[PDB]
């Protein structure tokens, strides 16, 4: 790109403030070369093949720290070249000669090779490299925009962090999908040599179309309808570990899943071109119970067999496209003897990918779906309230409000089952105390737009006060103190939930015919108050110093 040289400024925000304090961090850079799979004149080549060529490591921990940082410095980071180290030591070996070898200088995947510059502090450059002027920049991505236009204006490319910010914004809408092809092995069949293997994502709909755009190679770089990976040289098993970005519609990648296209490279373009994808495994971006794919690691299935039943969306997507996938059928199947025949074309080849989704919307979690779907899980809603304290907080802070509205409704729809109140109680206390740390405090002024505006209860104030008096009254109990303990540590957003409920009643029903009875529940659960800490301080000295609190 002829207008990219003097432009070819990369910065990566989100770098928060544990990114600094990480002991070892590199700057990486991934060369690959892209083009003829054999570096031999005779022949005609198949172009665009991807291979792997060498990383230059550079262990910028000082620069990110800010140790340095100026921009006239211009570090020469070193380039390792992989070992083809197969013509120049050859020449003299003589008078035993016993050796029956192949050459290995292309197939090592650059994780390998990443991992020995890595150790090699020293880079065998012999004058090979780049230049790059690195600096740390202090803030968010808008106010180095500004404070440092000069340096990154908005032509600028911009990079992401391989996680979370320390400060979730609230409003930080994103659907950064990053899938990494970790490894797959794929069965050489009738090849002598191992097939040439390579991950061409296609990401299709439901009905099979190809979206276009919608797989990202990298940062600085428009999305393509199919990324390619790393051609590998006749490689059993070869390992990519390509970490690309796919940015789908946040309801559309609902509706949208990735097709993993694997298909065969001989050294010869005709050859490349005759031969279709001997196998095709697919990840469904989301779960079967709603939710979206969940972070981790997902072991894909390469498939066999009829091309065009692999490649129609009617079919392949209702195979199992992972291994757990194709052992819950397997083991569903185990119950139920009704038309449920193995199919031979279940093959050995399967194949891996991480998926770190950084998303605000998109939800992991089957409890939390369960909870959100109580009116028809109903059965579970005594499960789900028990398991969704397991849940994360960081998915949790995303529905946080219709998480509040479901409990709410469950309190208003079967108030009489008190237990599930005390659940509903207890995973509201867990809900508020983990919001109010560090990495959620900035959703508790969205929990109060929620109470002062979306907030839809006329007596759940009731039951939860009903709830909170039970617990300052069973105090004595070790069981409880934990938890009426963490209620008093949630207590303010606590009230002001149960004040708003009370004032909703007070303005749908006009005048309360039960102030006196809700002045009442203030009396007694003062009292409560009074006779918890009149007990003996030995038993609560640390609840009765936090009450004070």
């Amino acid at each position: 790109e002829i207008e990219k040289l003097n432009n070819l400024q990369a910065v990566f925000t989100d770098l928060s403030s544990m990114d600094l304090i990480r002991p070892r961090v590199s700057l990486v850079c991934q060369i690959v070369r892209v083009g003829h799979m054999e570096l031999k004149e005779g022949k005609k080549h198949t172009c665009g093949l991807r291979r792997p060529f060498g990383v230059a490591v550079m262990d910028i921990t000082d620069i990110i720290h800010g140790k340095v940082d100026d921009e006239e410095k211009q570090h020469f980071i070193p380039f390792q070249q992989i070992a083809m180290e197969t013509y120049i030591r050859q020449r003299q070996l003589i008078m035993s000669p016993l050796i029956t070898s192949h050459v290995i200088g292309e197939n090592e995947p650059l994780t390998s090779v990443l991992n020995k510059v890595i150790a090699a502090k020293e880079v065998n450059h012999k004058g090979q490299g780049l230049w790059v002027s690195l600096k740390l920049l202090p803030g968010d991505l808008t106010q180095v925009q500004k404070n440092f236009s000069h340096l990154v204006d908005r032509s600028t490319a911009i990079a992401r962090k391989m996680g979370f910010p320390e400060i979730i914004l609230p409003g930080d809408v994103r659907n950064d999908i990053y899938v990494t092809l970790i490894h797959g092995e794929f069965d050489k069949g009738k090849k002598k040599t191992p097939k040439n293997v390579e991950v061409t994502m296609s990401v299709h709909d439901e009905e099979g179309k190809l979206l276009e755009k919608a797989i990202h190679p990298g940062a600085g770089y428009e999305g393509i309808s199919e990324y390619k990976s790393v051609v590998y040289y006749q490689v059993k098993q070869p390992c990519w570990y390509e970490t690309v970005k796919v940015s789908i519609a946040i309801e559309e990648v609902t509706r949208c899943h990735i097709r993993f296209t694997f298909r065969h490279r001989s050294s010869q373009e005709t050859r490349d071109k005759s031969e279709r994808a001997f196998g095709v495994a697919f990840v469904k971006l989301m779960n079967p119970d709603g939710t979206t794919l969940q972070d981790g690691r997902h072991d894909l299935v390469v498939y066999k067999g009829d091309n065009k039943k692999m490649e129609d969306a009617k079919f392949y997507l209702t195979l199992p496209g992972t291994k757990m996938e194709m052992e819950e059928k397997e083991l569903q199947a185990s119950k139920n003897l009704v038309t449920f025949t193995p199919s031979k074309d279940s093959t050995k080849d399967s194949f891996q990918i991480a998926t770190l989704i950084c998303s605000t919307k998109l939800t992991q979690n089957v409890d939390l779906l369960g909870l959100l779907n109580w009116r028809s899980n109903s059965q579970n809603i005594k499960h789900n309230l028990k398991k969704l304290m397991e849940v994360d907080g960081g998915e949790i802070v995303k529905f946080l409000q219709d998480t509040l509205d479901a409990l709410f409704n469950i309190m208003m729809e079967m108030s009489d089952s008190e237990t599930y109140d005390f659940l509903v109680f207890d995973a509201l206390v867990f809900i508020i105390s983990l919001i109010g740390d560090i990495k959620f405090q900035h959703f508790n002024p969205v929990l109060e737009t929620y109470i002062y505006k979306h907030f839809s209860a006329t007596l759940a104030y009731v039951k939860l006060s009903k709830v909170l008096n039970f617990y300052v009254a069973n105090a004595d109990d070790s069981s409880k103190t934990e938890l009426l303990f963490a209620a008093l540590k949630a207590l303010k957003y606590l009230f002001r939930f149960i004040i708003q409920s009370r004032v909703l009643y007070l303005r749908f029903y006009g005048q309360s015919k039960d102030g006196d009875e809700f002045n009442n529940s203030i009396r007694q659960l003062f009292l409560a108050f009074n006779m918890l800490m009149d007990r003996p301080l030995e038993e609560a000295v640390k609840i009765k110093g936090a009450a004070l609190k």
